[PDB]
């Protein structure tokens, strides 16, 4: 009953999902109980072919069928999924839903100031993505190119990512807060042929110099032929360099509201996302197309319990993986609306998140514990002003969630009527690795619980390098086989990838984190090592 | 029986298809009668998916299947057909027929002088297209490029077009009678990477300077990297620029007679065709939808069977040659007669001599040529055996009842069906036409709208559809159709403003028409160019006249431009006098007819409102003034 | 009849049935039941190519897109095409599919010049290395429609380079590692290659060969080559790499992952260029398509050699030549079996090396040229008894005639009279076997290639009348009456040369350049080239190219090169040279050596003349053109038979020619 190693697990009562979760659920859940989850999970570990093939055919639309579900090993860094298949990410995120229901909302955009907020339908999104992709195509962007994005969290960032993917090019999103030198490093490592940005940004009421930093960086980025500049503030004193910089509205007005998507192979790169590592300069994590999209759709459907009637609010930023997988690809693949918030949880007041959740009857909310701490400190009383009865799944990501913060989140935001998903994962995993499925897995505050489909998690003794048998254990967290959404390389530097992830413990994927596993199989993340 | 509006139709007896038509028809007709036509037409309007899906699979060969038959709306300018599909135009016009019957004639080429005439089979055409496509491929031409063609109406023009389409590039054919400036404008707007032309041309016995005008134009066309030059006259004095120009024969001899075609998407551009009042605009046509329209209209309106032979006396420099000298007939796998010369050379019987020589079953020509031959060569017609013909088409302009009767009697001997085909460059293929052997004729009427064409008459003042027959108004189309043009090259806003925004929810043909008690349409010609300001349609000419009535005004020019709020805005070029002129227009025309702004200028273009249009959107010397005052 | 009045080779020749031990060692039921089934299937392959080759193409190749038409075009119009509309990838069919099925199965059994450096790559290993090299090439801009040169010895890196280039839809052009810098230059420039794959140095017979050095020398004049990939075969640090152009195989492949998607190409997109010598002077890049070439390779390897999944093939060839292309690489790898890639010579460390390798790996199939058989019979017979060769059942011979005596020697000393011998007739332009005895099916006549293969409708044409010869006991020009899947499709950027060489000499036919005879049983007997092409030790040479090389020496005024029989190399090249101002018989030996070295450095060591004859002038017609017929007749000791020479402008010269050949051919 007691734990000698996993001290966090002693005297922790399981927390079943509240009845109101199932009352607010629009349809029968996707999994009935934990026993069915464990059957499906064991099948996903022992027979990835027969588990993931059918799901890949169910959740994604293919332009060419695949012939092999899974190939490669971790030790050889040659992982591949759905080999021979062809598809397009923008077709799966936009076109098919637009044909099905063009007036269904897609991007619920909340601007830094609410007066500028708007809503794009899937039909709208198809037209705007097509026009921007037509601009990029006229400029010579084609499959195999990279295109940089330097935009805030708003419709233009989503449209730019989808338009780049529509051509089979790989987008490289650069968080709008980066310095000119960070922009330069990333652009040059990726050899981007084009950049998409805006003139200025609005954050918490303040105006941010965006094009200015781009211009500073581009003096050292010779590969950038053309820049597309959105008029976010329309400030006339913002310089565009003749022959390089063009306005978003002016160029998109020249092209039609439909452009054919370009088919890419399952293993063609979908994007580069640059991350800081423990050794040296930024490294470009490369994600494939089919595997990443399947992981995004699968984790969004099963871990958050997303249905067609639902509305996801991922309070993240597309500059990071969270916005990639769960503000954009995850929800759009499933054809539900997603809320794109440009501002901050404090402007105009600390009720912004909640005013938004009420306004759009959001059903899912996904945020990092940092924001939870900020709102507990400075804006608790605001929560009661707004109706949050539409929610049933509350997500937490990025860092450990202390039991204190977990209980506060559960009571004040969830009104003790929602399910909480502590999702553990990382930029290189593509999608959730360990997380409690909504309406299925009972919670232990501070614990991410069970590994997800295709994630064969294990603990390794660092001193010896040997895998640790049995529960009530602690050690380095690692995965014993690759999974569909695993990152495939570091751009033009596969040796760094091998040394970072595959070579510390040959045969395993090294997460860089230490964790504990208790007598129930629940995992407790203990941070970086 | 009487018409109070459609005066053309009063006292007009229907003209049934003559029995000789069905005697000469090689097989059972494709449609039995008008009732079957109407059932099929109603399905093509109410259920485009169930009507055009099966036809697209029947008439075209696909590399990848389509998942959606029809997408988009006119209002949003995002029409698309057969989404997800892949195909190749040259495979559908050449390869499949060559594999089925390589010795069947494809291009029956009649040169300016008959001594130079020849016939290419489908196998011959496959080899020549493959070799030219190999030359272009070795030069770097690929999907997404544009390639200019400046060639007379002969085998090399057809081969060039098909070879460019074989690589998935888009051809832009430039009528060989165009000047150097016209070549330059079109090549630069399209940013063509290569050009295919010839040294000189032969027309009416005269030698025309083709390569010379090309050089003149190319001095200012930096995107053209290479030129392929056919030796039409083999004149040794014709200079080739080293490193840029290469000979057709020399380069094609280096490559094999088969080259794989490149699959393109249904909505990838097949061609740009530049149109000749203001600035030339590149009408862009898709691949799958355009080809389907070409095949469908050629088959059903002309009644084309595998045994038939089509003579379209047009020029690939224009949409008629594109669609009914090349794509339509070759798609159906029949021979097409490509005539390089004039109706008068060596004499005024040449058209009829060609029909007799090749036993053509179908003849398609513009009323302009019919009038010329009636005036100068009538007696020549009877000198030739024209009994192989059963379908006589007319295109491009109204055919008066009198010219229709002359055509019917002197060419058709009262034994052929006449198809007065109404359509335009932007429609891709026939919009309103009497189906051969099916629809009875009223001379001068185009008769019924074609498959997928939901035609209507619109009140020009209110934009509201006119219900019932015995009516007149603006001819408009209520939904897009497979072969509708998709954009204006790199200028989609001009496309929207020209076709979709004047009457939102409709396609604007620019023509007026009348509809009689039988549902037959009578084309009435161009309308008067209204500008749409927040739903009020204004006449630039009326505003100019009203401004001119003011005796202190010397000259007035009124133009329209795009406006994100009011759709269009009106700018007049001519502090207190400006207000006086605006009030003058308000009290002469109406309160809402006032220009958005009156700009007092001392100069205006003529040497031409086009300059004013471009100026308002941010004697050559005069130009400066226009700009200066607009800066005011 | 039983007697032959024309095909003398066939008189008194007893058929040689397949020995029973062949069937004892055969691992499964044969692919063909007996010779009658072979004849039924062959007739279908001629009368109904669509119904015969469609199903086989669907069985043996994996398609990304199905084909809609099996066969198109005619020889006369030079527009042959097969499996139109199809899409596939050669590296997927040679690697990926087998790696997915059995990643640990051996693929490349690599025997290095020194056995200590030997190793084995599995299909999984091969997939990873091919993917990495393809990743390097892709990052350099190589894409479908480009050509990439390979200048590598016969080892794993050559195979990997070829497959990596094909993985991107680019066409490889392999340049035999015995070529000089000028030959590399000619081929690289005619193809406009964007990149080159080579190595620092080579190992042959224990000697170190200069590979990268010759590449640098040639590349000074190859402006289209943007980047070079260099494998460290010896890792000699003194080997210079040019900054900005040359990069190391290991360094660059370490940057990319072990899987890269293959690029789908059309059946008729070019798979490779192989530069071949003819009666011209300039090498011609023979172009092979993808689907048809691969189908021919798989089909001939499977049916003529009787290859099964359990078998192991040792083709003692070099990828620098078509034999290595088709039967060391594409054929076996398509069929998913291991192939032995031998970097060395038959003589090093001793003359048992071939048999040591066969025994080491229990090879079931061995494929070699008669030149090597003659060498081993002369110098290494005593080695054979040291080795267990009982794993073998199919012994192939390629590239040149196999005399009845050599056939018997091969049959007895290597096969122990228990193996089937496959004398395979074919050529670079045919892609795969044209006439050959199917192992276990066709009985042999020693010296005869036997029956034409599937899709090969062979004929004999009267050299006087140009008319096809009906009936048997006949002789004439060997021609083929319709194209076949693996037929070469063009000469790179010179289709007119292709037409003039192969399709126009005998309209409606393919001209092989060979003469042949057909006996009363329908067996074909190859009689050798009719077009004066010379084959020295399996290498096709251009007498005109050798003449040009000799003339480059400014001491030479005129040069005429001819071919003759040679007991060692099959044919030998004899060069006749007239000098400007020479004389002095003491300088003769030295100047002859100088000219031989000139040829060695212009073309390559293997193109050196057997002998250089210094004469005072060459025989010429009234029009001033050299009459090589006289030099041929003299060089074969047939001075009698020269006949009336009063038609020459300089009949007096003939005497000298004869005397000179008598004095100098020996010494
Ligand atoms: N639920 C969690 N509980 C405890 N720790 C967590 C949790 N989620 C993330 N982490 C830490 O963040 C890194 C990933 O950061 P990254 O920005 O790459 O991806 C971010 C996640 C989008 C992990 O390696 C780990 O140390
Ligand atoms: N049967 C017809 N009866 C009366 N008028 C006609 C008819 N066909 C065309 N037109 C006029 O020509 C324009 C199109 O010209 P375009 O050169 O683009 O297309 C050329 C015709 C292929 C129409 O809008 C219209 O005004
Ligand atoms: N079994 C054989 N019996 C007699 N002669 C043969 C045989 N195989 C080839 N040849 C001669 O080689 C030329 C082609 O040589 P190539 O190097 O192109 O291809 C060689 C095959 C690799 C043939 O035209 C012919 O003259
Ligand atoms: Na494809
Ligand atoms: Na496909």
């Amino acid at each position: 009953q007691t734990h000698n190693v996993v001290h966090e697990a002693n005297g922790v009562k399981l927390r079943e999902t509240p009845k109101e979760f199932f009352e607010r659920q629009p349809n029968k859940g996707h999994i009935h109980d934990v026993n069915q989850y464990k059957q499906m999970y064991e099948q996903s570990i022992k027979d990835p072919q027969g588990f993931f093939g059918p799901l890949a055919k169910e959740l994604l639309s293919w332009d060419h069928d695949f012939h092999t579900v899974k190939s490669g090993t971790l030790k050889n860094g040659d992982a591949a999924w759905f080999l021979g298949g062809e598809l397009n990410a923008s077709y799966n995120c936009v076109d098919r839903h637009a044909f099905a229901n063009p007036d269904k909302p897609a991007l619920i955009c909340e601007a830094d100031d609410e007066k500028d907020s708007h809503i794009l339908t899937y039909g709208d999104l198809l037209r705007e993505v097509s026009k921007v992709a037509g601009v990029l195509q006229s400029w010579g962007i084609k499959k195999g190119d990279t295109v940089a994005v330097y935009l805030p969290m708003n419709a233009q960032a989503i449209i730019a990512m989808l338009a780049i993917a529509r051509l089979g090019a790989a987008h490289s999103v650069i968080f709008a807060g980066f310095s000119a030198g960070s922009i330069k490093d990333r652009v040059n490592d990726a050899s981007c042929k084009a950049l998409i940005t805006c003139d200025e940004g609005k954050r918490g009421g303040r105006t941010t110099n965006i094009k200015k930093l781009c211009d500073e960086a581009l003096v050292d980025c010779p590969t950038v032929e053309k820049v597309l500049v959105y008029k976010r503030t329309n400030n006339p004193e913002i310089h565009l360099t003749e022959g390089r910089d063009y306005y978003w509205d002016v160029e998109t007005a020249k092209f039609p509201g439909y452009l054919p998507p370009v088919s890419v192979n399952s293993e063609d790169p979908l994007f580069l996302l640059y991350t800081s590592g423990s050794t040296g300069t930024p490294k470009g994590v490369v994600h494939s197309t089919a595997g990443y999209l399947l992981g995004a759709a699968l984790s969004t459907k099963y871990i958050f319990d997303i249905h067609p009637e639902d509305i996801l609010f991922t309070a993240g930023d597309v500059g990071w993986i969270t916005g990639h997988t769960y503000a954009l690809y995850g929800p759009l693949l499933l054809g539900v609306p997603t809320i794109i918030f440009e501002g901050t949880p404090a402007y105009p007041d600390y009720g912004r998140f909640w005013q938004i959740v009420e306004k759009h009857k959001a059903t899912h909310f996904y945020v990092a514990p940092t924001a939870l701490r900020l709102l507990r400190k400075a804006g608790e009383q605001e929560i009661a002003k707004y109706d949050l009865s539409s929610l049933r799944t509350l997500g937490s990501v990025g860092e450990p969630i202390s039991p204190d913060i977990w209980e506060w989140y559960n009571e004040f935001v969830g009104k003790n009527q929602c399910h909480i998903s502590d999702t553990y994962w990382q930029t290189e995993s593509g999608s959730h690795l360990i997380a409690p499925l909504a309406g299925v897995v009972p919670n232990k505050p501070g614990s991410a619980s069970y590994p997800f489909f295709g994630i064969d998690a294990a603990l390794i003794d660092p001193v010896t390098g040997v895998e640790i048998e049995g529960n009530d254990a602690e050690g380095v967290l690692a995965i014993k086989d690759h999974w569909p959404s695993m990152a495939r390389t570091v751009y033009k530097n596969h040796t760094k990838y091998m040394d970072t992830y595959m070579n510390p413990y040959p045969g395993y994927y090294f997460t860089g984190d230490g964790a504990a596993r208790d007598h129930d199989g629940y995992y407790w993340i203990r941070g970086r090592v």
